[PDB]
């Protein structure tokens, strides 16, 4: 039952946007979000985190982009950013989306978000961001809430999925949060999805230490382009 790899694609502009290390160094590259994504498929991906990064800050939406992208994927697609009501959750929807990730809102608006889940089940994920200042695990996002208090009402709500980023600032410098994961996957019935945190293979072998634990996947960001190793390196590493 092996971690599955969701390989990020994130949208800006309608076009697709990373952080590249190149042989001088860092720098910004953009391409095309169905070549990025179609790249991904052929390299062996059964999962696409596909992330609207201009609706994810209200500055524009790519919903036609996205469609394009489903639509030409033969795998399933993950959709997150700037999801947060009825109107903006029906586009996700219709862009013929597997499942969506529900971020801010789970903060901001829980009745609403208590209600889609309610409604949509599957698919519907919560993203949840946490910061760890002195101990305490807080939700923030774009206060937010204790996390542990948050986790249990989602939980308790229904939700079927959540995706777990470790925000805290260099909290992800020796590898990922597994303490977190764990930590989430261990008060919650329903998996985790792990994202942030993987910079190399060794980083997503040992998120895959905690599969049967409840984390089911990873999504996999800017570490692809890092020229490190590749999607088909990273499959066959959490599979064996």
């Amino acid at each position: 039952m092996p971690l599955i790899l969701l390989p990020a694609v994130n949208v800006v502009e309608g076009r697709a946007v990373r952080l590249v290390q190149g042989k001088a160094g860092s720098q910004t590259e953009y391409g095309s979000a169905v070549d990025a994504a179609l790249g991904w498929q052929r390299d062996g991906a059964e999962w696409i985190h596909l992330v609207d990064l201009d609706a994810a800050f209200g500055r524009g939406s790519n919903h036609e982009l996205l469609a394009e992208v489903v639509g030409k994927l033969d795998v399933q697609v993950e959709l997150s950013g700037g999801i947060r009501d009825d109107e903006s959750l029906a586009a996700a929807l219709a862009t013929g989306c597997a499942r969506v990730n529900v971020g801010t809102a789970a903060l901001e608006n829980p009745q609403w978000c208590a209600r889609v889940i309610g409604e949509h089940g599957d698919q519907v994920a919560v993203g949840l961001d946490v910061q760890i200042i002195d101990g305490e695990h807080r939700l923030r996002g774009r206060d937010g809430g204790d996390l542990w208090d948050v986790l249990e009402r989602l939980d308790s709500e229904g939700c079927s999925r959540f995706v777990v980023t470790d925000i805290t600032k260099d909290g992800t410098l020796g590898g990922p949060n597994l303490d977190l994961l764990a930590g989430v996957a261990d008060r919650t019935d329903a998996p985790v999805i792990a994202s942030g945190g993987v910079s190399s293979l060794d980083d997503l072998r040992a998120i895959a230490t905690l599969t049967h634990r409840g984390v089911e996947g990873a999504i996999v960001g800017k570490a692809l382009y890092a020229r490190r190793f590749t999607l088909p390196q990273a499959l066959a590493a959490v599979r064996d």
